[PDB]
């Protein structure tokens, strides 16, 4: 056979050029022959998948295009392990990333269809609960953004993060069927999947352990395009799904579920540990089949160049796993000598740390591992030994310090601190922003930085641009591009570049403008999906995120209670018109956080029925809170509310979101609100409350909630409405829970910032009534928002951590 | 927006003409865009998805016109009821159809493919037992070609049947995962997923009875093309996959794979009835969701002319369900009194009886239907006591017909019997085979038979020619049409003026030749997957079908241990060489079955090792027998086994299989064997042993297996040997349970034909060693081979029992 004939077997002169013509025809190819549907019969969901297929057929050119690219150049590559990717809607993101929208947009138009309505059938990819599983999209998309050769790592789960329905103001959860209709990204490989081996034993050979009787489950990659912005490379996100080996009859062919349970389903906790089996099986599963993938694909173009062509960052302690599995590899299979492999690992993996909280740290108990894993916890205890005779050299005498540090933490139940493996096997450890790291090193880990203080970094978090702002705020991208250009999209700090316009009357006008017409779409929208009817010339106030007693939800709650008792005692005075919105899931099983959910509702049943309040407070929960849902509520904001108490959140993402987008921010100095107030200038924020050093010192004397109910009288009116069933009427006790927890139980000294955050609001009405002064301090934010790109974030982990050079080359098109 | 614009979408100028260029750029476009991959790393597997995908694209568009023109013309529909179709490959069975495999085979050789290569590489899609499975295959082909507006509906098993592997001379199971690389003929339409109840009870309101408190799974069609031949009619299979509503929360979430078990396995058993609730569900599944589809597209353009527009035919009575399910639809929620909606029901109504073996018939416990169904029980019951007063008004004080009729079984376990209900709610009812059709008539349903005689005819089996001519046996089908033309194909009544060929010398060496050459093939493909070695010179002895006890393979066996026996009384002395191979697989719980097996491997163990034996004789048992290798097995044959007990096989169509393709048969006077005798003439048949009515007189008697035992000394030896261990070395009484089973208790009398099977067996290596004699009495055979075309069977069912006329008339392409 004249393999010289193959060479016609080429994408050179495929999907013809990106013009409307072409485009037509192949949404037509599509509709017909990939989705089997007519005219007649066809609905907007079939036009909404053709469109995708055709979408996807020019992604798919740069994507093989980039794959050889690799294959030639063979550069390092960047493994990023998540076990959760949020990667929200995936057409307007391509079709903005590959400059397709306007042809997209006319080819439509021309046969009668609208691609707005399109675009709104499209699921939400939500393998994510919520800050952790965003931040590895925005990741991905910026990666591919500057052309490094990344793949992101994680599990196709069947069922991602839970729809939320609202039930007598409770929230009700419905699984999440998100591949129903398909999923027109992705692309199966059944012809790569990998063996993972759990439970078994190690026996010993002359010549080494080997791990024996093993149950063996198979993974099999389904790999996504992610296409980076204008530069034509396309980067791969795959993700792994169970599947049972083929080796009474029927019963046996049933029980193979029990094998894929694996991959089933997204465990809905955000920042809490479950341990749980079958959490610790997706763990491994996802890094057993990972690693073999590496492997092999680094042996197809002896390990002592390893860490110059592989580089594994491990998203928080869920993927820890792989430092015992590296290991295990390299030494058993490979047969390398343990100090060899030691050092081959830790120069290839590097760990990030997302949360401080005590209770989100990853301790698995022995004996689950010695029955799952048996071979890694041997591992697992030798790699602690001998970072504990490091300890000892370094400290000799200090007993206290080997038992603080220690891998295993003694106690009735043997447990395995996830973290402390992670620090010990990587030769970065890094924070999320700059009071997190600092935190990071003076607390929880400073027994390590004293024994490496070269490892810890701080790499703060970012946004992707192209989703946060031209994507789901064009108008505001629009004015901002026909003062400046577009380079700004790639290149954020060019934002600054406004600061001359502070003063410009026509800009001051537009930015106002564009803010009013998101805010009357978005109140078109609640009436449309949710029917109610809020005001679209108040002041919009929201609160997005996960609910968390850290997070301080009823913080916000004790404000809006304050503000209606106030109009109530004074009704014919003047204030300033607000629409205060909440939205955000709740784990299933965390009681506090649904009962604040229900209390949330309850104020709003109250509130916005009461004939004096009138249009002057509406209080709203936005239901089933999401990616799409973000994209759509955050350009609509003005006043964004980032409360959580000082030392808790470790970054934020959503607080970056509303300072992109024109809202000002009121929160504490916490997380990345730090940098953020230090780079729009503290005159331009609402900062308010205890600082970490204010926190520590009620701490140390003692948080005394009572003294505030007794020495606050607006405070103590609202517990006693709270505790009366003034919002209850039904049932007068039911928040007898919240009000115990803030009287007797508050962790987070909700109480403690009361008096601060009313008067901070204060402030903030005061300046809505100048729009004028709003309008500029929001321009100032804007203007400053540039160091919050991802762009800026990978850009330095490729540097300081990687070792790898960013780059903004574009790659050819595939003719 | 206007309409007018969707007028661009249509399917008018799409695939391009059927010509190498076009073909060989949307070869290009699949490879790429469809599976992503590329030359470089594209593997055969994916070259012949690229191919699949290609013609899939020309057999879509005629799909499209074919529902276009059946909505336009509202012909009657027919609906095959069946929960199974044994499709196997579909790759070339659509290219021959489409008459695309030369521009093809053209394309793929350009592009340095070999597509006999790729072809191999299909799985075939095995959701079938056997002859049941496959007859409705067949059908399908034959109504397409005859142009019927038909659609097939069945369930889509995860797992079809089993593959076997042989494992130490044991049967093995193995599950069928043959959707593990996807299925590209296939299409999902979860758009139009349906609802299906379980459980519940009933309650009765003032206007009627209500089904309430019942569990849904839902069902998701999956629709499947069927291309007629050369005529552009594309009809519809769908098949019906469950799925679970989407309304701890983990557990929860995991407990939704109960729901969609239903569909995951096809019940392995062939003429064997296993009571289980599962297997009753899969049956209910599959009739709830179809004939709310039935509904819907005859709503969809009162029902009094719904038999005008509908049949529907069950394939056995495993869909039998769906007599009580349309009275339930149509007085329960179309309020329809219950003499109208009973006569539109038998008017709709027709039933296919495949099997008079006792153990095959579904005799449901009540107690399993009146949890499962309790509103169907409810309706059964009903129908029996109108059915019963009909009866009786017929045949006053005959008590004892009433209990033999009645549709309820006494006896401590209370039962249904499904085949009673079949008859009773259908128009027609018919049996496979002529001498079935009369059995039917004569005994199980002679009572029946009596009360309405108008309602049983026969309609003989059939197989396609397609298939199983010019697709496994291109090289006979070329030399017959260089003679007759190509008009056979779809009339295979003209294979008649083959008779005057029966004297041509050319015709003769020809038919010899292509003979040779499949045989030369088939040992070819035998030594490269199956390594051993046999002479392509002997007669190839073949019995191929499902393990049975009627099918008596022990009869075979008992007849190569003779033949054993006799060359080792006398090795020098010249004997016919024989290639014996049997092969087919035994369900998985069928003890008697899988010893058989056993007993076959252990003869070939003992027969090809022994150096006097030589070449003279082998016996091969192969293994993993399904529709691929019947295409493969079945045009090398030069005998074909059909030696099942006289009055067991309903008909047969293996038998019919090995006559078109050149075998001749040695057979008893069973199912079709008596028409296909008839045809050919009964002096080119091998015929022997008992009739239905000698039968009949030994059971009046008794039979006696001794008799034979002590009469016939050649058999008590192989009995001796058996007993002996002569076969089972190691193990002595190995073969203890056959060997007590003829002796004492066997239901099909072996023993009573051995002794006219091996004379007759002598006069078939007579005929062979005169090979001019040997073929001209084949050419007798295909000659006459017509009648078993199913296009025959198909004509007769649509113009007497569906009530529509058959169709050659081609439609247009889709330009
Ligand atoms: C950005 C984002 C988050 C993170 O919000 P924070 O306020 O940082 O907790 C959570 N959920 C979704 C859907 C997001 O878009
Ligand atoms: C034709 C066919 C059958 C039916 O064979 P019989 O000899 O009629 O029992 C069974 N299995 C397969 C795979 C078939 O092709
Ligand atoms: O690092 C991304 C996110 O991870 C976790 O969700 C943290 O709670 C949050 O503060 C951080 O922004
Ligand atoms: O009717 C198709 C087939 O059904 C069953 O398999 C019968 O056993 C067989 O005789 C018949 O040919």
């Amino acid at each position: 056979s004249d393999q010289e004939k193959r060479k016609q077997i080429s994408v050179r002169g495929l999907a013809g050029v990106e013009n409307v013509t072409e485009l037509k025809k192949n949404f037509n190819r599509h509709l017909h022959f990939t989705l089997v549907k007519d005219r007649n019969v066809a609905t907007p969901r079939d036009y909404y998948f053709a469109l995708a297929h055709t979408v996807r057929d020019h992604l798919v050119g740069r994507w093989i295009r980039t794959q050889q690219h690799y294959y030639e150049k063979d550069p390092k590559r960047i493994y990023y392990l998540s076990l959760e990717f949020y990667m929200g809607r995936t057409l307007q993101n391509t079709m903005v990333n590959l400059a397709l929208e306007n042809a997209c947009d006319e080819a439509t138009y021309q046969l009668g269809l609208d691609m707005e309505e399109l675009e709104e059938i499209e699921e939400d990819a939500g393998l994510g609960n919520g800050g952790l599983g965003r931040l590895a999209a925005c990741f991905l998309d910026s990666m591919a953004t500057l052309g490094l050769a990344a793949y992101g790592y994680g599990i196709r789960y069947e069922f991602g993060i839970f729809n939320q329905k609202i039930c007598g103001g409770w929230q009700m959860e419905e699984a999440d069927d998100w591949l129903r209709y398909g999923n027109p990204w992705e692309k199966a490989r059944p012809e790569f999947t990998l063996p993972v081996h759990f439970y078994g034993r190690v026996e010993h050979t002359s010549q080494g352990a080997k791990w024996v009787d093993t149950q063996v489950v198979l993974a099999m990659p389904y790999d996504t395009p992610v296409p980076g912005y204008r530069n034509n490379v396309v980067n791969t996100m795959r993700l792994w799904s169970a599947k049972a080996p083929n080796d009474g009859y029927i019963q046996a062919v049933l029980d193979r579920n029990l094998a894929e349970n694996i991959s089933r389903v997204l465990y809905p906790n955000d920042n809490f540990f479950e341990g749980k089996e079958l959490r610790l099986k997706q763990e491994y599963f996802v890094v057993a089949a990972t690693l073999q993938d590496i492997i092999r694909r680094f042996k197809s173009s002896n390990f002592d160049a390893f860490p110059d062509k592989v580089a594994i960052q491990l998203n928080d302690t869920h993927p820890s796993l792989a430092i015992p599995e590296l290991m295990r590899v390299l030494v058993d299979l490979e047969r390398l000598d343990w100090d060899k492999a030691w050092e081959v690992t830790v120069k290839t993996c590097a760990y990030t740390n997302h949360t401080v909280l005590p209770e989100a740290l990853e301790r698995w108990p022995v004996h689950l591992l010695e029955t799952l894993l048996p071979r890694h916890l041997q591992i697992i205890y030798e790699i602690n030994q001998r970072f504990l005779n490091r300890v000892a050299a370094a400290f000799p005498g200090d007993v206290d310090r080997l038992r603080r540090m220690s891998l295993v933490e003694e106690g009735a139940v043997k447990r395995i601190n996830m973290a402390h493996l992670c620090i010990a096997g990587s030769h970065a450890v890094n924070g999320v922003a700059r009071i997190h790291s600092e935190i990071l090193k003076k607390t929880i880990f400073k027994d390590f930085y004293e024994l490496e203080p070269h490892k810890f970094q701080n790499k703060t978090n970012g946004i992707t641009p192209r989703r946060w702002l031209v994507l789901c705020n064009p108008g505001l991208a629009e004015i901002i591009a026909e003062r400046i250009g577009e380079e700004y999209i790639s290149d954020l700090d060019q934002l600054r570049k406004l600061l001359s316009y502070v003063d410009d009357e026509a800009f001051i006008r537009d930015v106002a403008k564009v803010k009013q017409e998101n805010k009357l779409k978005f109140a078109a929208y609640l009436e449309r999906e949710y029917k109610v009817h809020i005001n679209p010339n108040s002041l919009f106030d929201v609160q997005v995120k996960r609910i968390h007693e850290y997070k301080r939800q009823l913080l916000n709650c004790l404000h809006v209670i304050t503000l209606y008792n106030r109009i109530k005692k004074e009704p014919n005075k003047f204030v300033v018109p607000r629409t205060v919105m909440i939205g955000g899931k709740a784990a299933p099983g965390y009681h506090m956080a649904k009962m604040i959910i229900k209390l949330i509702t309850a104020i709003g049943d109250v509130v916005n029925h009461d004939p004096v309040v009138g249009d002057r407070l509406r209080v709203i929960f936005l239901e089933n809170y999401r990616v799409s849902l973000a994209e759509k509520v955050i350009p609509a904001a003005d006043l964004s509310e980032q409360i959580s108490t000082a030392g808790t959140e470790a970054s934020g993402t959503g607080n970056m979101k509303f300072m992109l987008n024109g809202a000002l921010t009121i929160g504490t100095m916490d997380g990345a609100n730090v940098e953020m107030a230090e780079e729009a200038g503290e005159e331009n924020f609402f900062i308010f409350g205890m600082r970490v050093e204010d926190v520590d010192r009620l701490d140390q004397r003692g948080y005394n909630a009572q003294e505030y109910y007794d020495r606050i009288p607006e405070l103590r009116q609202i517990i006693e409405q709270l505790s009366s069933g003034f919002f209850s009427p039904k049932q007068p006790d039911l928040f007898k829970d919240i009000v115990n927890m803030l009287m007797h139980h508050d962790r987070f000294k909700v109480f403690a910032d009361y008096e601060e955050y009313v008067k901070c609001q204060e402030r903030v009405s005061a300046l809505y009534k100048n729009p004028r002064e709003w309008t500029r301090m929001v321009i100032r934010n804007i203007a400053t928002s540039g160091k919050f790109s991802s762009d800026r974030t990978i850009a330095q982990y490729a540097r300081e951590i990687w070792g790898v050079e960013p780059s903004r080359q574009r790659l050819p098109a595939p003719d």
